[PDB]
């Protein structure tokens, strides 16, 4: 249709990624902030959603995703973030490094690492572009550790060597979350200590934390992305860091969707 809207172009439907994320419950308010209700939000995963991206993008076919930033698909693809005027998905994101409860007094040499492991999304964006080319995490992360001397310096500024003790860190598979978890485990494991990495889902992870089934994780986006999971396990787990600042998550569309630069656009 030569006169065709936004909305129309993509058939009302955006393409999400795993159901228990919170960008999928942020997407869920701004469809309702929106007034997007005769829309479709697919939950997905985030290796399904990044390749319906490459197949509408090489064919310059209209989508929209659910997108974050750190991500690499934002260094291989020209995506911009729709405008957000409701602030749907909030304001002054971090990514923060959660602990179960008593762990800092437990195992104060981990918790001082822990809370001094902090860098920036290109730095991020260096493992996960190299992960996504087909090298494994744990590989990357080791050239990480090695080519970054002095940022590792920094993270174990005052921690010591240990003989085996063990940790287990909780994760969630997204592409983010795969390069700081491994990029902290390698650390780890160079410091001596026995590391566990254990995969699950968004809702499990912070169960996990709150149980005290694992001992740490650095996939805690806050305070929006994970209000929900913060809220139910509020007194159930320490906050110990922040790993990163400025991230951000929204609606995001290629480039070459000129005209449609707001969620406002959606409305239409």
């Amino acid at each position: 249709d030569e006169n065709a809207s936004a909305a129309e172009q993509v058939n009302k439907t955006i393409i999400g990624i795993d159901p228990g994320s919170g960008i999928m419950s942020l997407t869920d308010k701004a469809m309702k902030d929106y007034d997007l209700n005769d829309w479709t939000l697919i939950s997905a995963s985030s290796a399904a959603m990044t390749a319906t991206l490459k197949k509408s993008y090489d064919r310059k076919k209209p989508i929209i995703i659910t997108g974050w930033t750190p991500h690499w698909m934002f260094s291989r693809y020209k995506l911009k973030y729709l405008d957000d005027p409701k602030q749907s998905y909030g304001s002054a994101e971090e990514i923060h490094t959660i602990t179960r409860k008593g762990f800092s007094k437990e195992q104060p040499n981990a918790a001082k690492l822990l809370s001094q492991f902090k860098w920036t999304q290109d730095e991020m964006g260096e493992i996960m572009i190299k992960v996504e080319e087909g090298e494994k995490p744990a590989k990357v992360a080791a050239e990480y550790v090695n080519k970054h001397k002095d940022q590792i310096a920094e993270w174990t500024k005052g921690v010591q060597k240990v003989k085996g003790d063990k940790i287990n860190l909780a994760y969630v598979a997204w592409d983010s979350e795969i390069a700081s978890t491994n990029v902290i485990g390698k650390v780890l494991e160079d410091l001596g200590y026995e590391v566990t990495l254990t995969q699950v889902e968004a809702g499990p992870m912070w169960t996990a934390i709150a149980t005290g089934s694992a001992d740490a994780s650095l996939s805690a986006w806050l305070p929006n992305t994970h209000k929900a999971y913060a809220a139910k396990y509020k007194g159930k787990y320490d906050d110990i860091g922040t790993s990163m600042t400025g991230v951000k998550m929204g609606l995001v569309v290629p480039q070459y969707m000129k005209n449609v630069n707001s969620i406002e656009d959606l409305k239409k």
